[PDB]
């Protein structure tokens, strides 16, 4: 486990309401900088941490089947996710980040009422 950054936590607070908002936060920039951005590698390591940890903190909350954001999140998250693994640091394509930015527009919307 050589692997380890000095700093701590990616953004979440633990808290499902704003936790929510952070990685909608930064999935939402993340995807909206430029596909010629050096950051691109980086960008992608840091959004995935925040799905990773979103879900993996979430993963006992309730499973989905009674939260529509956190439903929502696992499969926009786990498919997102999946781009950067799946093709590597090529950038995500324009039809998935405009659907994607629904699915969190949705996701955050679920939050204001606290489903």
């Amino acid at each position: 486990g050589p692997l380890g950054s000095c700093d701590s936590g990616t953004g979440l607070t633990g808290n499902y309401s704003q936790d929510t908002l952070t990685v909608i936060a930064t999935l939402r920039e993340a995807i909206d900088l430029p596909q010629d951005a050096p950051n691109r590698q980086e960008v992608q390591d840091t959004a995935r941490g925040q799905i990773n940890d979103y879900i993996s903190r979430y993963r006992r909350k309730g499973d989905a089947g009674g939260l529509k954001s956190f439903t929502t999140m696992q499969t926009a998250l786990n498919s997102l996710a999946g781009y950067y693994t799946s093709y590597g640091a090529r950038p995500i394509p324009e039809k998935l980040k405009k659907r994607l930015q629904l699915e969190f527009t949705q996701a955050e919307r679920s939050i204001e009422r606290g489903v």
